[PDB]
């Protein structure tokens, strides 16, 4: 048949053929002779230009005006722009279309059904540390809508030629703070030991409990990071408690509502926005299993099995698998009854489904990565683990970018 | 740049230089990854060339390079290559060969085992009813009463002038799948249409969920032939529940075997059409894929039921909790039948140490991620937050066409 990537559903015995990475402008990690697929983190003048009149041609398409007059305008108002000042900048409705193909161009992301409903907040005006968190908290005050998640994000100021980036230190608006304890082991989140060490370094009088909020660590350009708390009532959290299994609450166990990623750069046409945090709602599993489970996170398995009378000297018994489907079980039903949105892997792993069509129809292809869309449990029970996917980078993109300091 | 290898829950990190010995392209490319796909779309110098890099490889292992009788080997190769264009292996290449294959593997967590593997020299096999007898051996070898132990059988290599030596089915046991003309299937829908080849060579079909299914033997340019494995042969365990009663009830089983019967075999350039191989179970293989697939047995709603779960709804979480009972079931079946068996989390605790064995050994391991991390509860093992480097290596097992 055809001269693309040819993509099968096992379940089903459905093919595409992936038509779209033909756009794909940028190389991944794999070569013929190996795949690095499952590396996590694998290794302007005129450069600018051309991503600047691809970025023009892909607004001018998706408004249908492409070759029209305003097209060519807008085409030579950048150059214009780039030729007397190394750079140029976005319309507004350029930077909205953007910042939502950059999350439609997310091979990562599994709740990309919802991608064409994003709030985009434009924060280009931003000049200080202090005006970055009334952003921010703004940002989370609109996205928790009291338990009602909206998907949202806030762009800040683009990288510029010789100035300091904005750039949000935390890895997420919301964190738990880690403690490093004298026998070595961690309290709170040990994900989050080297932020939190920060915080400390940086005057934030340190708590030493569980699942202590950690303040945000802002910078401005060219100056030091600024320590900001969160006041308390605008973190809605969400204390877990399982529904048939009585002494699950007695565990105190509890987790954040909104998911924020905010140390990634969003490129668009050659931009750079080094600060520009974005939300969703949680899938089930990146709490219950990932946040909870893993054993370098809460790591509580074990505390969970034994609460469950479970054989935890052998293997054998399943106690793992028991245990993480009743965690599962609890956040689901805690995020429920406290009317908090959440997703469960089925439902999400569904709606990716149909994305997937979706997609199919609309650019002939999606771009897809298999080992971080297929969830952390039961993969084989959710249809995404028999559908072959075929994974590039499309830009606009969320890319990772290294850490401040 | 060889790639950098890190584990998230350690923090360590490898450098895999295993990759530079690979000299066969998989299908990704620098503008796409294509890993997650299952099956690849895609002279005498040629052969000559994998010919001298197998034997080199085989007198490096018992640790003779440059020996008279490493010199003299080369010699023969190439002189059996330039007269005839083509060579045979000694049953010692051969025994060498089989285990690499194995070890070589990217898609195999059960690699721990790959020096352990008994090897039938079935190359002297000229006729279907040979091959039927070479494989009744194997079974009742592998088998050996529930305590399974690895195998290989290897039948005549592929020839210019010919056909193939070929076994038909995928496996050597395979329960029947029947199509019913109201779009259903009764037994295994991942065998409808080798259980159609059978009934349309003479097979008198049955009519049950477990019908084992008789083999379709091919020796080369003839029609295949039909032969009915003697039941006290099959292996199979009823699966039971330790602790809900009705689950027997359910009239399940799976048999004791896993045995590859449809993969090429290519060592040293020679390919091998017809090399059946087997080992043990994982508990999930059968747990969770064979009966819990949408496209297989697909039991998962009919558990959930007998299990009194709030099936109306995904996140009651019904299809994760009879998943995991369903997997109990093999687990203990199997271990009460004792017959060899083991769970996803032991295999890939087993893994990891291979992984390490290898680094040290050979400097890598090719693995595939998304065949190495178990269908259920995939980030409760270790594996799933281990860096996979995927790559070809030979000796080697790969795909082949179906011979009709
Ligand atoms: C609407 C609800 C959403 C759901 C349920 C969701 C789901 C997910 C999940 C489960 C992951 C994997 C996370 C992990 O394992 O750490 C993910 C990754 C990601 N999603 Fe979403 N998503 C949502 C909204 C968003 C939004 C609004 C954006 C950006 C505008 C976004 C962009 C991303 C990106 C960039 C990643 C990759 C993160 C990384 O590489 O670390 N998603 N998504
Ligand atoms: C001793 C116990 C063994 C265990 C527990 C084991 C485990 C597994 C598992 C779980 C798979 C994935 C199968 C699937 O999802 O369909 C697999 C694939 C494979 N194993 Fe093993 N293995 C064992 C022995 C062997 C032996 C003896 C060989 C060959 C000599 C072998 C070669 C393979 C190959 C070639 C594959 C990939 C097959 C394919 O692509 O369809 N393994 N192994
Ligand atoms: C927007 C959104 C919604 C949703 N449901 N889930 C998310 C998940 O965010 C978690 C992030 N993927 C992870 C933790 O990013 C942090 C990170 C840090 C490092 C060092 C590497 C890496 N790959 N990722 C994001
Ligand atoms: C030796 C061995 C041990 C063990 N525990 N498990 C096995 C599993 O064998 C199952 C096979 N790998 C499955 C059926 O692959 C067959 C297959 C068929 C098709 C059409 C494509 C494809 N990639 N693979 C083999
Ligand atoms: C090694 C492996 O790439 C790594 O553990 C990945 C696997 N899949 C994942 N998938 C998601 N959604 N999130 C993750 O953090 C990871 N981790
Ligand atoms: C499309 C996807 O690669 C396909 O479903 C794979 C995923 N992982 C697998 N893993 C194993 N061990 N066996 C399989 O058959 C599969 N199927
Ligand atoms: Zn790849």
């Amino acid at each position: 048949g055809p001269k693309f990537p040819r993509v099968k559903n096992w379940e089903l015995g459905s093919i595409t053929y992936d038509t779209l990475c033909a756009q794909s402008q940028q190389d991944g990690p794999c070569t013929p002779r190996r795949c690095l697929g499952s590396l996590v983190l694998p290794r302007p003048a005129e450069q600018l230009l051309s991503q600047a009149r691809d970025f023009i041609n892909q607004y001018y398409s998706s408004i249908k005006r492409s070759g029209s007059q305003a097209h060519e305008e807008r085409l030579q108002e950048v150059e214009a722009e780039v030729a007397s000042t190394g750079t140029y900048h976005l319309r507004e409705s350029e930077l909205v279309f953007g910042a939502k193909q950059a999350w439609r161009n997310a091979p990562r992301c599994v709740g990309r059904i919802q991608w064409g409903k994003l709030q985009v907040f434009d924060a280009r005006d931003c000049s200080s540390a202090q005006e970055m968190f009334t952003y921010i908290c703004n940002h989370i005050k609109y996205a928790t809508n009291r338990g009602n998640l909206r998907s949202a994000i806030t762009v800040f100021p683009q990288r510029a030629p010789g100035r300091g980036d904005f750039r949000i230190w935390n890895s997420q608006l919301v964190r738990y703070a880690g403690y490093r304890q004298q026998d070595g082991s961690v309290r709170g989140d040990p994900a989050n030991v080297e932020i939190t060490e920060l915080c400390i370094q940086h005057g934030w009088t340190p708590g030493n409990g569980r699942f202590d909020v950690l303040p945000l660590l802002l910078q401005a350009p060219d100056e030091a990071p600024e320590l900001f708390v969160l006041p308390p009532e605008l973190v809605l959290e969400v204390p877990l408690e399982h529904p048939t299994l009585e002494w699950f609450a007695a565990l105190g166990l509890r987790w954040y509502a909104l998911p924020a990623v905010s140390n990634m750069l969003l490129e668009i046409g050659g931009l750079e926005f080094s600060a520009a945090p974005f939300s969703g709602w949680y899938m089930s599993t990146e709490i219950g299993t990932r946040n909870l489970c893993d054993p370098h996170r809460y790591n509580i398995l074990e505390d969970v099995a034994v609460c469950m009378d479970l054989d935890t000297r052998t293997t054998s018994s399943l106690w793992k698998d028991k245990a993480a489907v009743e965690i599962n079980l609890a956040v689901l039903h805690s995020f429920q009854l406290a009317k908090v949105t959440i997703v469960d892997h089925h439902a999400a792993t569904v709606s990716f489904m149909k994305h997937l069509d979706n997609e199919q129809k609309a650019r002939g292809g999606c771009p897809a990565d298999w080992a971080w869309i297929v969830p952390p449990i039961s993969g084989s029970l959710t249809p995404v683990f028999h559908q072959e996917m075929v994974n590039y980078i499309l830009s606009p993109a969320f890319r990772y970018q290294p850490d401040p300091w």
